[PDB]
């Protein structure tokens, strides 16, 4: 079956791992559990296509940039995750996108901008700001909550469909 290598990137603590574990294990992880590097493999059916999602969960910590680069290089699509209550993680998005472009030697790779933690009332990044940024990149913007599962399959499935169109 087709394998899609998806890479989840973003600042530390935005919920990269919680998003992935919701998709894979249907559970919200409320624990503090920083990632170094983790891989998940799941057989799914997306629009009648049997395929294998190979999800590379990366570290937000700068100490693992070289490790992150190595895994970014193999990815076919990228979830760029920020948290809607963390303005700095939204600002960091530009830096993550540029590194993706660097290691993939491409100006446009399949990518989804993911505004996570939308269950929180304490929003500091307006949806309009993130939509505008996504529009400038040419990529879709999807708001998610790993807690309520809102948007989770949307984010991953939209990325897979973007790889089909690439
Ligand atoms: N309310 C809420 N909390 C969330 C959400 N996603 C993650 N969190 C919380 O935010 C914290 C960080 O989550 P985690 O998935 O570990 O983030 P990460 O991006 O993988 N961090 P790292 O870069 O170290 O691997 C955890 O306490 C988790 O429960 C969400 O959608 N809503
Ligand atoms: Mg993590």
């Amino acid at each position: 079956m087709t394998e899609y290598k998806l890479v989840v990137v973003g600042a530390g603590g935005v919920g990269k791992s919680a998003l992935t574990i919701q998709l894979i294990q249907n559970h919200f992880v409320d624990e503090y559990d920083p990632t170094i590097e983790d891989s998940y493999r799941k057989q799914v059916v997306i629009d009648g296509e049997t395929c294998l999602l190979d999800i590379l969960d990366t570290a937000g910590q700068e100490e693992y940039s070289a490790m992150r680069d190595q895994y970014m290089r193999t990815g076919e699509g990228f979830l760029c995750v920020f948290a809607i209550n963390n303005t700095k993680s939204f600002e960091d998005i530009h830096q993550y996108r540029e590194q993706i472009k660097r290691v993939k030697d491409s100006d446009d790779v399949p990518m989804v901008l993911v505004g996570n933690k939308c269950d929180l009332a304490a929003r500091t990044v307006e949806s309009r700001q993130a939509q505008d940024l996504a529009r400038s990149y040419g990529i879709p913007y999807i708001e998610t909550s790993a807690k309520t599962r809102q948007g989770v399959e949307d984010a991953f499935y939209t990325l897979v469909r973007e790889i089909r169109q690439h």
